[PDB]
């Protein structure tokens, strides 16, 4: 991949977006979606943003072309989908990552 590692599958998170149209969206198709995230260690890092930035992308990088081969068809929309669960769990595995850093 690069140096990149599969942090955790989100147990169907439940969240919001602030739409409807989106937010359904993804509580139909969570279970075929990317629902988990790729990253590298936060050890290189100090802000979640830019990890998250790096986090998301590699995440969907293999998974829009795995998971296109293996038959699937996500669309800006089911990405802006994916891109948004990605983004606040590569945050929140972020902010995981970095309490096992201090590893309280």
């Amino acid at each position: 991949l690069g140096g990149y590692m599969l942090g955790s599958a989100m147990s169907r998170p439940m969240m919001h977006f602030g739409n409807d149209w989106e937010d359904r969206y993804y509580r139909e198709n969570m279970n075929r979606y990317p629902n988990q995230v790729y990253y590298r260690p936060v050890d290189q890092y100090n802000n979640q943003n830019n990890f998250v930035h790096d986090c998301v992308n590699i995440t969907i990088k293999q998974h829009t072309v795995t998971t296109t081969t293996k038959g699937e068809n996500f669309t800006e929309t089911d990405i802006k989908i994916m891109e948004r669960v990605v983004e606040q769990m590569c945050t929140t595995q972020y902010q995981k990552e970095s309490q096992a850093y201090y590893d309280g």
